[PDB]
């Protein structure tokens, strides 16, 4: 699981 953001 990769996740980039906001």
């Amino acid at each position: 699981a990769v996740a980039a953001g906001a």
